């Protein structure tokens, strides 16, 4: 019995994707989420859609309440969270329009809370050191990859996302430097989203859409065109991927995530 | 009608550079600037001088009000902001006493707001993703570069500045690490000043003065550097005032306005 | 005359270490330290033990009040602070159970104040730029190195620590990239602890105990490390007591004072 959190970023602020949709506002112990939860369905599978930046795209990446967002999805009984993110490419072979099913991340954020266990909440007591060797759910990633192959989508099977604080773009020096650190794509929103998802014991996976090369590489209209196409690629990828997920067993996987998440907490 | 904002850093807390000096505190939606603005002129060019750390150098770099400093200068009607910075050298060929007219930076700061568009000020609404592929004004830089040449100053034409949070200096491991990153010089104040200037649509350039090599390899050199930097400024500013800036300024403002996503 | 501050990290939250335990809760202009200072002696050397995370290990690395901790140890008269840290290893040659008398750090923290001189406390006036070229006391590190040999402990003589913000662990890609930066071991507590000890003019060194390989490549080896660290401390501290320091502290004290503008 699965329930799929879906976080929609840039170009997917308010996407018509769910059947039988209901609007639901919640509060959480970490504050309010970016916008109403959108309860709904794809084929037979229960989904919950949420606009990372709010449905009018009014919340900058530094100010996204990632804690509230993941907590609200957890609380609504989500088993998976699949997200999208418009990103810059740091690699010749990752072309504008390409999907990257990222497997790793490099944190360059500085102002964002990264744990539920901050010692200030009684819903999250103790000190948690969550493991990050494998931040993304490999089975959910496997299905995303398989399904994009089916759809005939240009797709990369792994990649390391460097997440910057923003809101500014990179400098050229930084773009070049990120390359030397082994980053493949860049954005402002993966961290700490992915980190909090692990703490919450939720299978998390990210659909990264390369909207353009970052400034290392030697037109707004071209970028907005790429971005709109990318959004439609991502929409089908989700529409086709989510029913595949709803047709396999997950209690196996989910028991191991819930355990890694409990076992990272140190009691007083 | 240019008007040059000038931000004095280490060694330039309280220089006497302007004619017809006048002084006033000013307010901004972002808080108090580091100190009173000093108004005055260099030849026929209107200038605004501001001490980055206060005139008594009382403000540490993580505590500098970058937003108010740049907003103040903008509201005063500045077209340009030319700044000095006392830096360390990460490169053998950038010798103590050299000037670097930097053209890139790497961010190592952790505590500083980098945008006016934080969602909480009526004067800056929207989400702004400002491009930083080319963070300093190349045209302002080019005049600085040419003027340094005419003055016979040891001057490098470009360089990448790594801005650390501070106020502590870098470990030796860190200094070596920054070299592997392609950093050329190191300081505490370039980020976010430079980012906020672009968001403001002001032409920004930075005269960086190597006081020493960083620890991978003070006071007297620092005094000589301020005097070279002051000379560069006195000679550059009348050149900026004698050339045309409308298209440059129009390109900056358009890029900035284009960066802003409204509801 | 010397007095040895001792900060105990993970596995050393409340060690049975000092002769004649006297419990002293203090306050500082930066807040309360993680817990009571424990006063005591080891072979006639005046010591002050402190639990980094509190005696029940309740405070996470990001929330440790490093300013209150260093300041309290300093007011107490400490000439030296020797600390323990439970770390990950980023090198094949640094195995679980090995000790590393670290000599460098790479800062990867984001949330943490790294100075006393913040312009808001009158006990610490002005702008201070503390040199960090040699963050750890070479004198104190040597004594620790010799003793560890004398004790039969696997021990590396130098090493660069990367201090990440946490509380999460590193991703693989971060862990590979730290190696290429030149880090050898990875923790969450060294920075700004080391930095504040320098400002304070106190001799600082750190016993880093590798509990595992970080993910580029358990609870048992931690308990064993704890023991090895206790030993190293019990034996190291009297050697320091029976050596001369006047010149070292003078130079530390002077560098600290000349860093303030």
């Amino acid at each position: 019995a699965v329930k799929i959190g879906i976080i929609g970023g840039t170009g997917l602020d308010d996407p018509e994707i769910l059947e039988g949709r209901t609007e639901k506002y919640v509060d959480t112990p970490f504050g309010k989420p970016s916008d109403a939860l959108i309860l709904g369905k794809i084929k037979n599978v229960d989904c919950v859609l949420l606009a990372r930046h709010g449905r009018q795209h009014t919340i900058m990446p530094s100010k996204v309440n990632y804690q509230a967002n993941i907590w609200a999805l957890k609380e609504e009984g989500c088993t998976h969270v699949i997200v999208t993110t418009a990103c810059g490419s740091l690699r010749e072979e990752i072309q504008p329009g390409d999907i990257v099913i990222i497997d790793q991340f490099i944190d360059r954020t500085t102002m964002r809370p990264q744990s539920f266990y901050d010692g200030s909440h009684s819903c999250a007591r103790g000190v948690c050191h969550i493991p990050m060797a494998e931040p993304f759910c490999p089975k959910t990633r496997e299905v995303l990859i398989e399904t994009a192959k089916k759809l005939g989508l240009r797709c990369h099977s792994k990649g390391t996302m460097v997440t910057i604080e923003g809101p500014r773009f990179s400098s050229r020096a930084e773009s070049f430097m990120f390359r030397t650190w082994g980053a493949d794509v860049i954005n402002m929103t993966t961290v700490p989203e992915v980190v909090l998802a692990k703490e919450a014991g939720i299978c998390y996976a990210s659909i990264a859409m390369a909207t353009d090369y970052d400034c290392w590489k030697e037109s707004v209209d071209r970028v907005l065109k790429t971005l709109k196409e990318n959004a439609n690629k991502a929409k089908s990828l989700l529409l086709t991927t989510i029913p595949q997920i709803g047709s396999t067993e997950w209690s196996e996987t989910l028991h191991n995530l819930k355990n890694m998440a409990q076992f990272s907490v140190l009691l007083p």
